[PDB]
């Protein structure tokens, strides 16, 4: 995997039951904008972030979504550039674990993510891979576990209740 430069981290909980850590070691060589833009969102250091946010998209055996802090519903977001940003690295491709940016085509790239829980070879090309889940997968195991409805949304409310840098 690339060369980790920063780490942050998201404490999870499905609702009045906290399920834990998930550390993410992020590509600062790679694609620098890009981990910045996330880590900051991490930090909160704007007013803004992911503190709170949830998981609106869970697939069983693919991978699980968020940073929807704005609309929650997979339709918001906003990065710390602005509305968009422009895909800045689609050299490196996804594997087991990787944070990925969300996007609905060539440079949307705003404060959605995903993570990979399966290779997922088809996204290459078109995403751009800025992280790795570095501790806590079995948090991730769980969070795609739980009861979703339409839309593959979860029943219950998959929560950031915390995050920041390491």
């Amino acid at each position: 995997e690339p060369e980790v430069t920063a780490k942050v981290y998201f404490d999870v909980m499905i609702d009045s039951e906290p399920l834990g850590r998930i550390t993410i070691g992020l590509f600062g060589k790679d694609a620098p904008l890009t981990t910045e833009n996330f880590r900051q969102l991490c930090t909160g250091e704007h007013g803004f972030g992911y503190k709170d946010s949830i998981f609106h998209r869970v697939i069983q055996n693919f991978m699980i979504q968020g940073g929807d802090f704005t609309n929650f519903d997979g339709t918001g977001g906003k990065s710390i550039y602005g509305e968009k940003f422009a895909d800045e690295n689609l050299n490196v491709k996804h594997f087991v674990g990787a944070l990925s940016m969300a996007n609905a085509g060539p440079n949307t790239n705003g404060s959605q993510f995903f993570i990979t829980t399966a290779p997922t070879p088809w996204l290459d090309g078109a995403h751009v891979v800025f992280g790795k889940v570095l501790d806590g997968m079995d948090v991730v195991l769980r969070i795609e576990k739980t009861k979703t409805n339409s839309h593959d949304r979860p029943v219950k409310p998959v929560k950031i209740v915390a995050s920041g840098e390491l």
